[PDB]
């Protein structure tokens, strides 16, 4: 019933957000904004993505980023792996996580990463086992389970189905995202009913889209169904592609925020985060989503 | 337990909206654009208010507006009334229903409208007393319920003694806002647990602003402890003077949106109302907040 004294949350901005904006940010300026926020209070952050660069252009230099930040001290930096051959780039980046990724929709599967949920399982299977063979923490991230841009409505089964798989290869996390960005607190709150009655509470994240908004909403009804682990973009960065012109995933700072208030700890020192989101927006010239980003620049 | 099957949302755009506006629109304008609204499917607008103009310079047609509208059925046409001699010119305006107000925090009131608590409570007492007397619906609107911007920490046990008050006078609503806008669903659980355990319910509005981004999470709270009410902002209108550059209140349309995905009733046709956001967005020159309305201009 109370709400948890603590919640993890993990900035995917470098990389959700980044390769989501149709702006390319100089391969060392990457590397400074990430450096804000390793010594921001983050513990978690995906510095980049290991896909072939010729699908994120915007995200070319990941082996070259991956090199070249700080890297500090309790803080977690992960990459997204798309397979072996990238498993492979990711462990000469030093990596500390790698976080496999596939749609609980076949078609949003197959017209993304161009493989059926099957096919894309067995490369997981096999992506996940190579990493943590290699010392490497693993993490997969199930996305459209509240509804795909193409089959729209998405059955629980299918997520429980995926689920189970995943679990059952050792993955650590399973993060359940909202791609098209629409659900609800009432969605949200059957379909965590759904699965926190099969999988532990805490190894289960949430990567919300505000793209309606509902981003922090949806926040809340988790944070009392018992998950503690949130996924965040500073500033806010990154437009939905099914979407163009609305925000992403929820601003870190927003989510931090909140949490704050609610005298939930998040170990973030909110002001050092809303100085590096406005270090961004800068650098992109356009202005971010985020709602404490505009009160901060006062 | 389970959310409820209806809520009503109550439209301020017009009035709140626009006084909180650095521009001025047309009163011709403001016309057409209410007239919209009122065949939208929203059952309550307050066109305007009836404060000094010499205050509020953006809304000076008060009395011209009040009588331009189309006056659709089922809507109830309300207006802010500072005193008498306001609601004097409502009366003449046609309103249906005036709108007191006053804040819980003594600096802010006094610091507003000049004037202590216990004078506005004398004031508010008489012009809801004539304004019944002339067969018109009152509302209440106490403001700073949840932290004032001066005296930051506002006690609930003020809250309590001014809503005794407020309803003791015989007003229908009392509609409890969220001035600065930081508050929390924790703050809002545990403020409404106070108040609910006090006075029906039914007889409570909200008004939250999402200058933090939080009135929707503060929304579900609220849905869950029983109120039915809320108000509401077309595209989000209206800053906030404590903030500049910062949203006010929550986005109408996020509001009926996302309540319509949670299976409740609004009986409010959402495409129509986003239709109404852009244009007026389209007479500021100036994007608005909402998000919805960004999704609609796809």
């Amino acid at each position: 019933m109370p709400y948890p004294k603590k919640v993890t949350i993990k900035e995917v901005g470098p990389r959700d957000g980044l390769q989501n904006e149709p702006v390319w940010i100089a391969t060392e300026d990457k590397i400074t904004w990430i450096n804000q926020l390793s010594r921001t209070g983050l513990s978690y952050i995906e510095i980049t993505s290991f896909v072939h660069p010729k699908w994120i252009p915007a995200l070319r230099d990941a082996i070259d980023v991956a090199k070249g930040i700080d890297r500090e001290k309790g803080v977690t930096y992960a990459a997204l792996v798309p397979n072996q051959r990238g498993l492979e780039n990711a462990l000469e980046g030093g990596i500390n996580e790698a976080c496999v990724f596939m749609s609980a929709s076949e078609t949003h599967n197959r017209k993304n990463i161009n493989k059926s949920t099957s096919e894309s399982l067995h490369i997981l299977k096999q992506v996940n086992n190579d990493a943590q063979k290699a010392n490497l923490t693993t993490r997969a991230y199930l996305s459209t389970v509240f509804g795909c841009p193409y089959e729209k409505d998405v059955p629980i089964e299918q997520v429980i189905r995926l689920s189970e798989a995943l679990f059952e290869f050792g993955i650590s996390e399973l993060s359940l995202g909202d791609t098209i960005g629409a659900a609800n607190p009432a969605q949200v709150e059957t379909v965590l009913e759904a699965l926190l009655a099969r999988f532990p509470a805490n190894q289960i994240a949430l990567h919300f889209h505000d793209t309606r908004g509902t981003a922090l909403a949806n926040m809340v009804t988790a944070l009392q169904m018992g998950i503690t682990v949130f996924d965040g973009s500073a500033g806010g960065l990154g437009g939905c592609p099914y979407a163009p012109g609305s925000s992403g995933n929820a601003a870190t700072e927003d989510i931090v925020y909140m949490l704050e208030q609610m005298d939930i700890k998040t170990n973030v020192k909110l002001e050092k985060l809303l100085s590096a989101a406005k270090w961004i927006e800068e650098k992109m010239g356009k202005p971010l989503p985020s709602r404490n980003l505009q009160v901060f620049k006062s």
